[PDB]
């Protein structure tokens, strides 16, 4: 039967069923008062599906010159065309090689660049704007977003959406990796999983994605959204409440040592965005620090809601397409204010 809601992370987690009900509100505003995130699925059935396929972005904006990362080892792809990614994002024949000969995994650094999705991409904005959940929150104008109302004493979040759009981690060894570092946002945000490409070539890849899901720490619950109802899963996220950051900073900066970093006894680990918390570094930050995490797999139409001053990560299963906004809550304002 139909239901409001349901919970995963062993109930730690609300995941609302009805991405457009007026009543989501009376349920979301506890958890997000005490600090959780939230997941809100089926918005995928809500938007323009012919708007959000990576054949379109290539035949449209083919011609526009971008930077890309290799998420193996960092390194930056300098000035090549946006179409050199998207002709690769499901066809693994096509994709650019690293010198060892093997198909790369491939992000697209800021596209579209800075402030500019609405002016590149005006029906886009508009299909999405209309059916992000929550909108007292996440609309510009929303009643209950304050990011058009504060003064300078707050970090004001820019203009949005933006776009998130890489290539699937595909090896053991890739297990290791993150699509996004760990970091921390001082905004609220809620992050759309508009398009899951699964690719093609290499197709028959199934397995190390159940393997890395299961020693990503996955619950039984979400372990039963494949199985049983054969939905697409895009990205493993790992998130950690705001109060436990200082405990991820100290682990980060012990872990930095060890490994023989020369690193000021001050400096932000998570700000630097140099991490990924593969499971032995999960483990030990609950071993050794009491801190425990939500571990989320975000399927095609699930919509992420992170709390301010959050840290978290992602680590795209296979290729994914993710549409984000950021708004200033009443609830976790205090993130952005710029004094004491
Ligand atoms: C947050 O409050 C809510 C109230 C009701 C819904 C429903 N959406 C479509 C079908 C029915 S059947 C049982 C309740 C369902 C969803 C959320
Ligand atoms: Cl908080
Ligand atoms: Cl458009
Ligand atoms: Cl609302
Ligand atoms: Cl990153
Ligand atoms: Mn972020």
């Amino acid at each position: 039967s139909m239901t409001s809601h349901s919970w995963l992370c062993d109930g730690r987690l609300l995941c609302l069923h009805d991405p457009s009900n007026k009543n989501n509100w009376k349920i979301f505003r506890e958890c997000w008062k005490q600090g959780q995130p939230v997941l809100v699925s089926g918005v995928h059935k809500k938007l323009k599906s012919e708007l959000w396929k990576p054949e379109a972005f290539s035949q449209e904006f083919g011609d526009q010159d971008v930077d890309l990362v290799n998420c193996r080892n960092c390194a930056i792809i300098s000035d090549v065309k946006v179409r050199d990614f998207w002709d690769g994002f499901e066809i693994i024949c096509k994709r650019l090689r690293s010198e060892d000969g093997q198909p790369m995994v491939l992000k697209l650094k800021d596209w579209p660049p800075g402030e500019d999705f609405r002016d590149m991409m005006p029906t886009r904005f508009e299909d999405l704007m209309e059916n992000l959940p929550l909108p007292e929150y996440t609309k510009r104008d929303g009643r209950l977003n304050l990011a058009s109302r504060l003064p300078s004493y707050f970090v004001r979040p820019d203009l949005g959406p933006k776009m998130y759009n890489a290539y699937g981690l595909i090896t053991a060894e890739d297990r290791r990796v993150g699509t996004t570092n760990l970091h921390l946002d001082v905004s609220d945000a809620v992050n759309v999983m508009v398009y899951v490409g699964i690719p093609i070539g290499e197709g028959a890849h199934d397995e190390e994605v159940l393997k890395t899901i299961d020693e990503g720490d996955a619950d039984e619950v979400t372990k039963e959204r494949i199985h049983d109802h054969k939905e697409k899963p895009g990205a493993l996220w790992h998130i950690y409440a705001a109060k436990d950051a200082e405990k991820i900073r100290e682990l980060l900066r012990k872990v930095g040592e060890e490994q023989g970093q020369e690193n000021p006894p001050d400096h932000d680990p998570i700000h630097d965005q140099s991490w990924y918390l593969d499971q032995t570094l999960r483990k030990r930050l609950y071993e050794e620090y009491g801190v425990q995490g939500w571990a989320i797999v975000q399927f095609l139409g699930d919509a992420v809601f992170i709390p301010a001053g959050a840290p978290h990560q992602v680590h795209n299963l296979y290729s994914c397409i993710k549409v984000a906004e950021d708004f200033v809550s009443p609830e976790h304002v205090k993130h952005c204010f710029r004094l004491t």
